[PDB]
Parts: C-alpha cells; sequence; structure tokens
C-alpha cells in the first residue's frame, strides 16, 4: 500500500501557503473568534484573486493544555458557539486526529474571500494565551512570476 | 496526511440536495422524533418521484453540549427508542466519525418516500432546544428542466 | 418547412425558466409599467449571476378584453409612452401573433439584470386590473447543482 | 424558399386520433366549457394510458355564424373566461389560421387525463347550438395489436 | 425443442380480431344458423376491405351443457344440416380439441365477406339460450392509422 | 421427431412457482370457486410485482373420484358456472391430457393480480373434500437477491 | 482515492440472507447463549446444504442499554464465557465499528451446520430482555429455480 | 414432425436400465403399494450412488383385464390413495399412451433413493395376479467398468 | 420546424452599424423628408468608402400615435410624396412587419452615398415631433483597424 | 436561408429587366387596361425572341391613394372585369404583399408574346392620373453580346 | 475495499500455523514470561529450519477479565517489563485492535530460533490463570512432503 | 486485498538507519530535552552529508509508566514546552498509535543537521530515569562503500 508514509499532494498547478496565529486567552466554555489574516506576501491584488481549493486547519497546543479545544472555520457568525453547527469540519482535541479538513467549503472561493471568514475557538476550561496554536494551510492556485525585465534599452 | 483528501462524489445523472433541521429540547435518556421536510424546490410532484441514491446525516452540535448524542433515520417506530435497533446506520458523537451512511437502506426509494421515515434523536443528559442541528444529505435523480419556448410564432 | 409542430428549443447549456405577472387596472391610452421579479428559486446569488440568453414575452388577454393592447420589455424609461420607441420587439395584441420575442436584447447580460428592467404595458382603452397576464420566458444558462457530500469519513 | 402542400406529420409509433364536439348554444360575451370525450377505441383500461405527444384543435363554423369564436384547452377552470389567459394556444376566428397547435401542453400526458382537462368556447356574439365543431386531434402512443390466436391446439 | 407452450402467432402485417356471440335456445337435433357480426371499429368502409387471412373458432359451453354440439362457418345454406358436409372444418365439443380452424377457406375474401357467412350450430339435445359462447378469431391485414394531422396551418 | 421427454421451459429471467390447493367437497353440477393464494416468499410488496408470463393449472384426483371434472383460471364472475365459456384453457378429466395452458391470458400482469383470479372447479357428480388437489405452476419474473452487507465496517 | 461510501459486495454466486434474533434478559458479567435459527426459506433440505462465504454479526442496542456488551459466533461451549477466548471475531460496544467478520471461520460450512453453533451474548452490568437485537448476515451460494413446468402436454 | 419411428435417446454419459415387476391380486376400487427393487448389477455401493435423470413407468396388462387400471411412483404415502393426487405422471389404461415420464421428478436422485419411492396400483375392478407387470425404465449415469487386473504379477 | 427565434445574419467580412433619427412634427397626408447622417466613427474619409450591402428601416411609435405611417429611402425627389412609387420597400405601420428591408437597392453603393439619400415619412393624420422614431440598420464593409505604431523609436 | 434576408435569384443564364408604367386617371369601380411596352433594348428582333421565365408585378402607390388597388395581367379580355377572374395572380392592395407573381403564367413564351398581354388594373374608389406605377420584372433568357468587331481588313 | 472483507494473505511459497499457549494467573502490574512451544509437526528437524515471514499475535480473554492487558514477542529479557521498550509490536487489550503484526521482526529466522524467543504478558490488575489465551500465528515457508516409497521391490 | 501486512519501504537509494536513546527521568509536567547523536557508522564528514527523506519517532514504555507521555521532534526552542506547538508530528500515548511520522519535515535535509535538532519529551506525572526510550527511524541516501584496495602494488 501507499500508507500514510505520504502526505496528501496539491492539484496540479496549486500550492500550499501554510500560516499561524496565535491564540488569546480564553474562558472556560467561551468561544474566541480570532479571524484570517493573509501572508504579506499574498496581500497583493493580483494575489487576493488566486482561487482556492482544499483548506486545513490542526491545532497546537503546550503539552500542559488541559480540557477540551475545538477549532473551526466558517463565515462571521451572529452567535460564536453556533458556528460549529453548521461548519462543515471541526478540529476537536479529544479525537484521534486533531484536525479539520475543508474540502469543498471554499473551493472556488478566492484568498481575500478568507479575509471575510473567522476562526472560532471553544475550549472546556480556563486557557491562557497563546497556549493554542491555530496552523491554517490554504491551497490556491499557484501566483504567477514576472518574466520581463523592465524595457529600459530603449 | 493519506487519510483522505477527496469527499465521496455523487453518481452519474444524480445530485445532492443538502438541508438540516435544528432540536427541540430534549431530557435525558429520551428520544425524540422529529421528521424530514423535503425543501420547497422538491415539494413538487414531479419532483417527489425522483429516484434516491445514498443518503447521509450528521450532527452539528454546539461546544458545550456535553453528554452523547446518537441520532438515526428509520421508518416510524412504535417505541422511538427501537429504531436504534433495526436503523443501518447511527450517527453517535462518542465516535470518530459522528455520521450515518445510509448506502443502500433507501436507495431506489423517492423523495416523498422520505417524508415517512423519521429522525430519531437520543441524547444521554438534558440538551437546550436548538443546541443540536441535524444535517441530511440526499442524492437523488437531477430534476428535468424546460428545453423548449412556448411555440408561440404559430 | 411544411409548418411548424415543434417549437423553438434552448441552445446547449441553457435552460428556460417561465413566470408570469397579472396587470393592474389600465386607464385608456395609458402605459403602466410593472417590474420583473426573479423566481425565488433564481434569486439566490450563484444564480443571480446566470447568463442570459433569448427572452421571450406573450399576453394573455380574457377573450372580451376589447381595444388594443401593446407591451414589451426595456430599461427603465424617463417617459414611460417613450419605452416603445426603442424597444426591439413589441408584443401587440393586434397582430397575428401577440408575441414579442428579443434575440439578442439581453443577451449576455445575467439574471438580476432582468431585476432593472421593466415590462411597459399600454392599453387603448379602459381595462380591469387582472384582466392581462403577462408571461415571461428567459433562456439562461441552467444552474449549478453539488456532487459531493459532505466530507465527513475523516 | 421550400413548400405548403405536405401536412404535419406524427414522430415514429405515434397516429393521430381525431374526433369532433358541436357546441351548445352560447350568449354575447359568454364562455361554455365543454369536456373531453374519448372516442370508443380509446377508452379501454389498456388504452387510457397511452402517452400523447402533440394536439391539435380547430373550429369549423356556419359561414354564416357572426362575430368572433375563441376557443382553447386547459385544465378545469374556477373561472371560465380565465382559460384563454394561460392556455398556450388559442384557435381564434379573426386570425388567419384558426387553429390551436398545443405542441408540449399535454406531451408526456395520457390519453385519459384528457378526461380532466376541458375545452373553453367563447363568442362575442350570440350563437345558436351546434353552430360550431371543434376538432379535435390527438398525437398518441399507437396502441398494441394481438398477434396470437387463443391456445387451442393442445 | 422441448414441449409447446407458444400459441399460433398471426402473419408479418397482420393482427387477429377477436369477438364472441351469445347462442339462442336450440331444439334436439336442431341446427340454427347465426351470422358474422364484424365488431364496430371494423364497420369503416376503410376496414371492410382488408383482406382476410386465416380464421379460428371454438365454443364455449356451460358444465352442465350435456349432449354433442357442432358448429363450423360455412356460406349461407339452403339447408342448415347441409354445412356441415361442405364445411371445410368443424367444432365438436365431442372430440379432444373442440375447435375449427380454417386455414385458407376464407383467406384473401376480405371483412364484410364474412358478413355474407354463417355460424351454423348444431346440437343433438335440447340446449337454453346463451347455454353457448361461440368465439371467432379473425386473422386479418392491420388496419391504417392516421400520420398526418389536418393542414390546418396553410 | 419421435415423442418429446423433454418439458416446456421457462423463457430467460424468469422462474416457475408452483403450488396447490385442496378442493372443497362439492354436489352434483355444481361449480365452487376457490380463490389464489401466493406463496408467502411471494407475498412481499417486491414481490407481488413480478410481471407474470405462463401459466398451467393441472389436477390431482383420487383414482376413485367417478364423475367428470373441470377446471379453469378467470377473473371473479357473477355466475360461477359462466366461467366456462369465457376461460382460454380448461382442465377436463375427460381429456387426454387434463390440464390448462393459459399462454397468454395472463402475461404481463403481476402476482398479486393473480389474487383477484378465481379458480372455479365444476364436477358432474357428488365429490368429497380434499378429493381434488388443484395444482398451480406460474411462470414469472425471478425476484431479486441482496448482494450487499450492511456497511458497518464504517 | 479517499472514501467508503460502498458496502462490502457478495463474491459471483453468492447473495446474502440476512435476520435477526432478540436477547433475553442478562445479569450483569453473565454470558446468554442463544442459537441459530434459520429463515424459513432456507429451511429447506435442497438449501441446508448451500455452502457459506463471510458471516457479518452487527449489534442494535436501545441508545440507553448502558455497560457494555459483547458477541460472537462460535461452536457449542462447555463454557459460555471461554467462547470469546476462541472466537476469531467479536462484536464489542466499546468499539469504534461493533461488529464482527467471520471472513474464513465457517467459509466452506453450508447453512444448517450454522445451527449446531451459537452465539454467545455477554454484558457487563443488568440488561432487560429485548434490549439487543443481534442481527446476521450470511453470504451463501445463491439457491436454484425451477426451469420447467410439470411435463403435462405428452 | 415428419419421423415417428424414433425412440427418445438417453443424454450423454447415462445409459437406461429396464426391470418389471409382477402386480399381486388387488380388489376394485382398491390401491396396493408395491416396491422398487434395484437390478443386482446395480445394487453395489458404487452404483447405488449413480445419479438419475429420467424415469419411464409403462404398464404390461393381459387382454382379458378389464376395467381401469393407473399407476405412479411418488414417496411413501401415508394414505395409498393419495399418491395420485401428487403424483408429476400417472400411467392410466384408459387413455391413448399408458404410459407415465417422470421428467425431472426424480432428476438428480441416485439409485437407491429409488428404493425409498413406491409405486402404487389401483385397479377399478378386482384383477387376478400377476395380471399386471409394471416396466419400469431409469436412465441415469453410466456405470464403470475395471480396466485393471490384479496386481499379482508384480 | 425550428428558426424562428433567429436573426437575420450579416455576409462575411461585413457588420451592422445601427443609428436612429427623430422625426419632427407632421401634419395629415403631408410627407417631411428627413436626411441620413452617419455616425460619428464612419465620418472619416477612410470609412466613407466602405462597400453597402443590405439596409434595414423600421419604426418606433409612441403607443398612442394615432393614424397610418408610412417610410422609405430614396433618392432626392422633386416631389416627396413620390418617393413611395418608385423604393423599392416601404415600411407600414399598417401591415403585420412595420419594417423595410433593401435587400440590393443600395448594395455597392459605399456609406457617404446614402447621404445623398432620403427618408421620406408620411403621415394619414397629425403627429408630434418625435412621436416617431426611424431606425436605420446598415450593413456594410467592416472598417480596418490600425495595425502599427507610430515608427518613433526609430 | 430568411427568406427576409434575400432577394429571390434568376435562374441559370437568365436575367430580369425590370420598367415601369404610370396610370391614368380612373373612375370608382373601373377597370382600366393599358399594355405591355418593352424597353427600347428588347425591341430588337434578336430579343423579341429571348424565352421568358417569371414575371412579377407590383405597385407603387401614392400615400394619399385611398380605397383598394387590384391589378393583374391576362391576355386581351372581351371584358375588362374578367381578367381578375382567370389571372393566376393579382396584386392588391389591401393584402400583406401587394404583388403578384407569375411563376408559370409564361413561362416559356418570349418576349413580344408580352405585347399581346394587357395589365388591368381596378380601383374601387376615384384615382388620379399618375398615381399609380406599375412595376414589371420579367425573368428572361440572357441577350447575347457581340464578341466580334467589323471585319475591316482581308 | 481491500481489507475489511478481505484477510491477509500469505506469500507465494508460504503457509501460516497457528496454534495457542493458556496463561498462568498473574498479580497486579506483573509481567509473566511464557515461552514458545512448536506444535508436534513442525519440531523435526527438517521443519525446525524452515524460514520464517511475519507473525501474528493477538489475545483471547474472558470477557470479565477486568484491567489492561499487554503483549509481545521478544528476546530472552534480563528484565520482563522491559521486553515492552525493545519490542515492535505490542497487542494492548485497550486499543481497538488488540494484536501485534511482526513485519520483519524475525523474518529471516527459522522456526526453531521462535524457541528461544519468549512471550510476555502484563496485567495491570490480578488475573486469574487459565483467563488469557495468546494466539500466535506463524507465517513460514511451507514444509516438503515425501514423494517416493520406501523402496521394497528391489 | 488484504490490508495491514507490509511495512512502509523506503524510497529508491534511500535506507533506514534506527537508533534509540534512553530518557531521563522527569518530573510531572516537565519537559526535558535530550538531543540528537547519530550512530558511530554515521559520523564521519562524508556520511554526515547525505541527504534525509522521512522521519520516524516512537516510544517504548515500561507497561507500569503511568499518566501521559508526549514526544516530538524540532529545532531547539526557547521554550521546550513550545516544542509541542510547532512541531509537524508528535508522538503521543494516549492515542491509538503512539508515533510520529515526520513525512517532509526534515526531507531534504542532512545527517548533522539532525544534531541541531532536539527531541522534546513531555510526562504528565513523575516518570523514573530509564523508562522511556526514544526510538528514532531516518531514511536517508544509502552511504557508499569502497570499491578499491590501496594501491600498494606499484
Amino acid at each position: 500500500a501507499a500508507g500514510q508514509g505520504k502526505a496528501i499532494k496539491a492539484i496540479a498547478g496549486y500550492s500550499i501557503s501554510k500560516w499561524e496565529a496565535s491564540s488569546d486567552a480564553i474562558t472556560a466554555k467561551a468561544t474566541n473568534a480570532m479571524s484570517i489574516t493573509l501572508p504579506h506576501e499574498l496581500s497583493s491584488e493580483k494575489n487576493k484573486e488566486l482561487k482556492v481549493g482544499r483548506v486545513l486547519l490542526w491545532l497546537g497546543l503546550l503539552p500542559s493544555v488541559a480540557g477540551r479545544i475545538k477549532a473551526c472555520v466558517a463565515e462571521k457568525q451572529a452567535q460564536a458557539e453556533a458556528a460549529f453547527q453548521v461548519a462543515l469540519a471541526v478540529a476537536d482535541s479529544s479525537k484521534e486526529v486533531v484536525a479539520a479538513m475543508y474540502t469543498d467549503a471554499f473551493r472556488g472561493a478566492t484568498l481575500g474571500d478568507l479575509l471575510n471568514l473567522q476562526i472560532y475557538l471553544y475550549a472546556s476550561e480556563a486557557v491562557p494565551a497563546k497556549a493554542v496554536v491555530v496552523h491554517l494551510e490554504v491551497e490556491h492556485v499557484r501566483p504567477t512570476f514576472d518574466d520581463f525585465f523592465t524595457p529600459v534599452y530603449r
């Protein structure tokens, strides 16, 4: 078999941009709602229009962090709590795999649209700030690079 | 990863209609029994006769919802509790995957027949109303659209 | 040919949505100006962007309705009367065929743009309300349907 | 540059049954509503399920019949007058061609369903009974005939 | 190559019309002579000229009917009794197979000619009326159906 | 070319279900009318819709049974006696072959329709109950069997 | 690839019979031992000799049923408890998949042999009767159907 | 056909063993039940397992034997008389052909099984012993013969 | 036959320029004579020499405009009235199609020549100014575009 | 293609000569009868023998000309009025198309024969002279041109 | 689709020998160390040299056995406890799959070498003797069988 | 068509070096940070430059070790605790599989670079020294061997 000695590969023409975001303190049963921030290289107008494919979200916690942590990506919610009822995937620290793979939830959208989305983060017990790092990995159309110099020479 | 990366795709000629339904409060060990309601676009007579393929059911809970939730789709039962003994699949919040995929349970039936089915929902502890959203996804034959204008020009 | 025992067919990839609108009373020589309202199924954002092809407009009158009725589709006019001077087609009750087939007038536009258009309706004599039904048939790109279930199975 | 000495021909597998119905006296501006009666040979159960294709309706009037006659086929109406506002075709004595060709209005239905339809007939002036014959021509799937003798030589 | 569970099939282009006729009381040794009556659908002039192939005749008696019954088809006879001496086949209740198959007796003739023929029915003992049903099955050229609508347009 | 040592075989896709029914006492010249009862395995809804082909009926009598026995299958009759006048085949104990083979009488119908039929049984003399066994053999479309295990291994 | 939206299919020539059995009350730490009962259609001698392939066993429990349930299929045991030490598979309610798939344990045996086997059912706590339904699914060689009528027509 | 001067031939690999059995006196309306006895050559163990195909039974009576004789082969009956109601074929002296050809009744069984069958013989009048010879002809798989000498000369 | 949903297409190499002109008041039975004015883009010398193909002229009137309107294109006339006696086509408001298609009248001429032509417009009753819009559609050789930049870099 | 974008073309070898003729005053209900005059170029003997194909006649009226005009081409008539009863085509100002196309009326004849024909022109009301121009278009064999200079040498 | 319905198959040339061993009482936190004993058929010298492939070890416990059991195969250890720190696989009762598959740990070794290995068995709580059966399955090269009879014929 | 009977294999040209490291006592909630030490054979300069592929890390614990252990490989950290928030994989004793497979984290790096990495090891409860063995398996380019002798022979 090809087993899990191989990572999941991006589709032709796309590449994967990965970045993280540190949590803010969170009180028991609360649900913070941090927002997505594109990495500088992708903030240009030319790029904010690159089409998205799959999106992965996983958590990095301090070994000490006790309790249960859940997270997900969804559009701005009237009620934070509610995000988890409509999100198409949820990273949950109590499961074997603590990750959320959005296979089609944002396929077709473009970077930038990601800016209108939010990352809801819940904790069953009080958790210090910076105690949870939220990793985000976005598969998107590969950005294009300049192939010509400025036409200086007359 | 290598666990997947791709969603399960519909068969040729079919498409997937998805819709949800919010729960009503539910007391410890109880088993409510809400019923299936087709989306308006599928309520026409022409459509209520489209053949069903696979059916998927999953749950969206508030992070806070404690206890164990189980749900399933089966025919009207004399005893709610009993649905879980004959249902060919059960969505269970304590498992890795909280979903129920009915591969052949309703294959061949038609929308509308779905109206005579029910969604049984159990909870091991008291649960507020609206605390559980039941998502239902039905793979059915794709409906037909008009290819001709009214023959006006004589 | 030897005659038309066949209706005019929608081009490949498109389908035809048909709907109607009832008239409001109209006084002799007057020109009412009702507006286009997309059918619910087509009001979604995803759909309001489907491209239009041909558009057909025809009238259904009570047998009793005396006088002459004329109708057409054009952009909002400063002067109702004037619509008929620029409309590329006019349904006129006095002709053999009381219909207006806009072959290219709106080709390329999208549903929704149709919301900024108007249906001008003129009558040479007084006409009760509901005495004229305006049938509208729009050929547009066929809307898309979901082909994948939600990725649940890990 | 084609021709007009050829009638419109039934599609493969179908044939055309024709029959008529005489009118009842009708008062000025009135709208009688006679109903469809299948010919005896088509009243069997085996036949009442043969699928319909196109349907043609034309009028035969006495030369003397003055005024304007209109007719059409539509489902039972709350208001007779209104049939003409929704009918997909109308036979009108004032036009060049006094006939109504329903190209798809009943395509797919079956004989017998035709029994639930009605023929609305309007006259702008008083018209004696029997002064108008309503011809109806239905293209339907060709009925099957017995190919075997009763098995007696056994 | 096995048994014989197949009925005798009509030749290409032909079909088989079947109909019956009830008997009138008949006294011992008497010979009634009922006449052939085409079924309504075949009474038209167009049809009365369809060519005949084979003709079969069989009897349906009440279980009680005692005695011997004989029947046949032949031209009008000066003497009823005599029909049986020239008929090319006779249905006889005392035989294994109570039927008469006229293979060529009327081949070539046409329906209608059948009107000039008679069905002689003999009984060795008194028999109540309606106690014998005479079944007649005629293989004839398949009647033609209309492939064209009235050239109503032009 | 001999005498036939082969039974008549079912058509491709069909199989033959056989079952019997014991008679009730029957008085001289009387005609009892027992009804068809499908075998349990065929009583399901899925099966009651399997299309019928040929049907065979034969009788098993006690050696002692004297007199003449006749039987047949036909639709419910106003008059039992009359069944024999319209039945397309009759099993008669006085013939060489005491059986009735309905080659097309029920071809096309489905099991269950058979429930609306009857078995008329006549005797010329008094006959004890259970003295006649009526064998029925129906050729019908072969039922379908489950090819998949319940998808438990999610 | 990435998904389980298809059930496990029976091998060529085999089909899957499914049936259930309700439990009897069971006291804490006890191990009941119900026995296999073939469905009526499979009780014939012809069938009790059909060869077995794979055998699947799964449990249906009332949502309320607390504690741990284990079940399995093995030959009659001197000591019920011991069945679980030799059974080649065990359905255990505490696992993700509560089922037991005997891939080769009974391959080669025949139905009927299954009659000499037993279903051992253990519970860690007291359980009411009928609170556990034991589903059994046997893949076996497809039974044969009659292809010939009785040889009546000599 | 055009060749009734040929007997029915055994299928490839099989041969036909024929033997007889003389009757015992039989009183009016009685039904004796003699049993099948394989011929010595077929009594070995190796042979009693040869598979059977078709079985024919015919009667040889003294010219004088008056009355009606009936015979058949069926499994041991509680009531002799009853054999004739279930036997799939009956030799009857009053018919044209006094024989019973069991086409499939015992196909598949093996010689020896024939030992558990019986020959029921009925007579409408008193019949002396030895007045009826019952011929039995069994088509079975051809027995094998020894091709090697004992390896004495070693 | 279908295709009544297609506009007449411009020949290879040509395109269609469309523009309008508003009428000036016109007194009963009078005949105004406005002149053709090329659109700015076509006024260049390079363009005024593009060859013309077909020319179409149609009218846009206020619904209210009563009376009869006629129009046409012809060379400057000594007598306006007379234009209509020599024009090869006339747009007439009383006809089914109110348009004038000059198929060859100006084929071969060039834009600019069109400047020496006139549009004669007649009205049977007084008509306000701006009450009639005269649409003019000219099929002409597609103008050529510049393919080189100015030669500066030399 | 679209009969409204293309004119009717002459057949191979032929060309079309067109010319007109002005009317003379005409009194109500009267029928003038002007005659055909070939154009000078066609008056030569060589030409007056060129064979004719189709002939078209259409009218050019002053906008003012009220009433109904009819015209046609036929042989000299004893009674002008009568021309219209035998002419194979009539130009009638009250129709959609005011033209008369003689498809075969003069096919075969030659120019010059046209000199023996007449143009009958009727008016329902008084009409000034010159108020109606009669256009005549004759398709005839193409005259031949001189290919040689005058031999002025040796 | 290649694992839950199919068992893991031995490689070409190898077969799988399976056998078990019963446990000895074990005290809380203790670690017994039983040894491997080849089955008699494999104890010959010829066999003790057959090469090993994969080795599987799984456990069969009484349903009652509470606590946590762990087991594994490793070389004789100075400290039993330590076996678990170097074993390449461990069967642990607390996991979903209680088995240890040594894919290459002993590949290349031979039976007999297995005699120098040990099975370490740990329990978190006291466990009666015989309460745990240790199943061992060894894939090894298929032994050779005798192909010749002793040569007694000189 | 089997399952989990194979081990993940090194890519072409690479091989896998495995070695271990014993832990040092660790206090509750503490996180020790041992460092990577290449095996002697890999310490040469020639080798320290061999490129790495995948890296696997798994734990071997004493059965007694209670509490939760977590481990991972990452670059030297300012804060030990933090390693677990950025490591791309973590071996966690509470999961089903206690291992960490770094698929690409160090792909491309070289042995030696591994020397600048660290193994962070956390424990939720106090753990004796040597109680945890950390297994490390590195897939790297296969080192080369000497193919020549020293050229001593001139």
